[PDB]
């Protein structure tokens, strides 16, 4: 019997919580996983983009005794516990994207969230596919330059004149933007932007007669298909993305339901998000791990009084070499990077009868499309 | 007398730091009052460490902390300030984010949305159609990106290239030589700068066919004998007035306290006049408050710094004439958004002053 941790928003109740909780509840169901075993957590509740709060929330998950820790989704507070759980020698469990950098060195961490490298190769061998000369790539916040970069100097190497915006704060500000886009002829189109900020751009693009059959949109949110695409179904506009999250699968269907049995914004209710299904195969992923290693014990360790946790390097180890079947697909990490590098996408396009599988993509084979 | 904090990687910064407080203790018109101050030298990129020595500076008793020169570090330290209500006073750019809503702190460093304007300001005067941006680091991408996204509403057409090694940037010539990309600008440090155009001299990429821009402040702080006479533009900015002799003698006594690389030995680079100007323009806010003193602050203990939201605004609201021209911060973003540039460019004499810049007036070119 050990414990885990987990950092998430303070508000009703978080989606990652949920999947979090319900992930070890499932796993403590199961027989195969933990036939001698019990999951118990400890979970904390911090105000994000606050470094400190999530420092001392982490060592106090540290103290209470946790053999890894599923630290925030946000830049400054993953870095921390990022830095944290390196030095105290404990495994940290990230679910989200964020800015690495060469001069760090921590390597108690890996990131199920897909390598947005592979991601950003992905776009541009879908653009390729489409034969696209221009292209207007509109991102929301500035990291999404730092996310795409793999896409923003292929010009350079290849035959590519795109433009590149940026839209404000207020989302209802978008209209400016699609003026000027409208304006200048720019119908095909690249969108940064989480699945909530995208339904409610295309409702504004709706507004202004641009989702006629001219312009063909992409989207790097991979949540793209939790969307309700009713009404531009037969509007004639063309909309592509890719899904990591496997719901051809039945078995994944039926997590994704008694997971969904626990507003007018565009969106469909009932929905995982890619968030929440990466939080629950971190769970199982870890749970495989532990699973390798059955003389495992929490130990209880304090920031201020220097010690590693005993079996670190070796947890560490049997987490970064897992390779698990979930809901997001096979499951593995780059050795060097600790980074999910390999991954299977699922290209998908809206057509009359609605969003679906035109095709697949892989970092390996490429892109294979269904014609 | 009061205590302040200092965390670094001896350094250029720091030795600015010491040096710093030391003439404004001799110097009579400041502090007629003492300055003393607390060094921790962390490895950086490393969050747990700076903040714990943050801590250290907190309980010891510091007004303000001048915290580490990176991203992650200095997040950190920047959060347990703006929590314990103690002010932070960063010298270098990291990446801000809207949600992060701290406020106890200021950045020295000229605001990058105005070089990144002043850039473009820079190829509207050379007429500039075709350019690529070549960036070291990825981060590069976040910090110019208002000239990035100018292509949309400019008539330019701007490739951009990244460089892994300093002397694998050598592919990376190859393919802008056969590209025929001779309109160039450079993202990175004075050092690596000096780097590639060791190697782009090897390459008989020096000719008067190209002309290359450089990001780096500390441009004119580099040998440029080996160019001199070669034909090749180069064009930078300049905030560090050393045209003024105040300027040049303060560099001088700090030169005479501390390879062959392509720099110049005995110069100032700009994070070392940065830090510099800060001691100053935070000594001018305690200036105009005689009723401070310093406090033991713990990180477990909660409580908020009593003189902090006071002291704060005393600073954030301070002008001063450093080694960097006329201070003053950006009331909105405690950020240093409105500076004066010399634009200076490659001559048969060397770098040289060819006009001014600044957010304001725009660009004033002395023809
Ligand atoms: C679109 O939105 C405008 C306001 O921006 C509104 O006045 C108009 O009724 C809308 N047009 C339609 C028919 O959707
Ligand atoms: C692992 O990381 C390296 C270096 O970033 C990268 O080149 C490689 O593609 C990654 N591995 C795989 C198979 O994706
Ligand atoms: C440039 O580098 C090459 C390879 O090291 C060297 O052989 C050559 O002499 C150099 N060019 C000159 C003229 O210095
Ligand atoms: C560089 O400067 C000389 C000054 O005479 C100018 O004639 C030339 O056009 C410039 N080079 C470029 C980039 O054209
Ligand atoms: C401060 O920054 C804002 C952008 O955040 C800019 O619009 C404004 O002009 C700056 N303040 C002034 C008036 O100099
Ligand atoms: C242009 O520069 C001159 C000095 O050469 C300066 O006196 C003048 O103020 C500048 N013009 C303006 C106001 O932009």
């Amino acid at each position: 019997v050990l414990r885990f941790g987990g950092i998430f928003e303070y508000v009703p109740m978080g989606a990652e919580e949920l999947a979090f909780r319900f992930a070890v509840n499932t796993i403590n169901r199961n027989r195969t996983l933990l036939p001698n075993t019990t999951l118990t957590y400890d979970t904390q509740k911090i105000n994000l983009y606050d470094s400190f709060e999530a420092s001392k929330k982490a060592c106090d998950q540290l103290s209470l005794g946790v053999a890894a820790i599923f630290g925030p989704s946000h830049s400054s507070s993953a870095n921390a516990v990022q830095s944290i759980c390196n030095a105290l020698g404990v495994p940290h469990i990230q679910t989200r994207w964020k800015h690495q950098v060469s001069d760090n060195k921590d390597s108690f961490y890996v990131s199920l969230y897909p390598d947005f490298s592979s991601l950003s190769r992905a776009i541009l061998d879908l653009v390729q596919f489409f034969k696209w000369k221009t292209v207007t790539v509109v991102y929301d916040d500035s990291t999404g330059l730092i996310r795409l970069q793999e896409l923003i100097k292929a010009p350079s190497r290849y035959n590519l004149r795109l433009k590149i915006r940026q839209l404000p704060a207020d989302t209802k500000d978008a209209k400016p933007l699609l003026k000027e886009m409208k304006r200048g002829k720019e119908f095909h189109v690249i969108f940064d932007c989480s699945h909530e900020m995208a339904a409610g751009i295309l409702k504004q693009a709706l507004n202004m007669s641009m989702m006629t059959e001219y312009y063909h949109y992409i989207f790097t949110t991979l949540d793209l298909f939790a969307l309700d695409v009713e009404p531009y179904r037969y509007s004639g506009v063309n909309m592509t993305g890719f899904r990591i999250l496997n719901t051809e699968n039945t078995q994944v269907s039926s997590i994704i339901e008694k997971w969904s049995m626990e507003p007018d914004s565009g969106l469909l209710d009932g929905f995982m998000t890619t968030d929440a299904a990466l939080m629950y195969d971190a769970v199982h992923v870890v749970s495989v791990a532990v699973q390798q290693f059955p003389q495992m014990t929490v130990s209880s360790l304090q920031c201020n009084r220097h010690k590693p946790w005993r079996f670190g390097t070796r947890f560490m180890s049997l987490i970064k070499e897992a390779h698990w079947e979930g809901l997001t697909g096979r499951i593995t990490f780059n050795k060097t990077n600790g980074l999910r590098t390999d991954f299977d996408l699922d290209v998908i396009s809206l057509k009359e009868e609605g969003l679906e599988k035109i095709g697949t993509w892989d970092p390996a084979s490429g892109l294979n499309m269904t014609e």
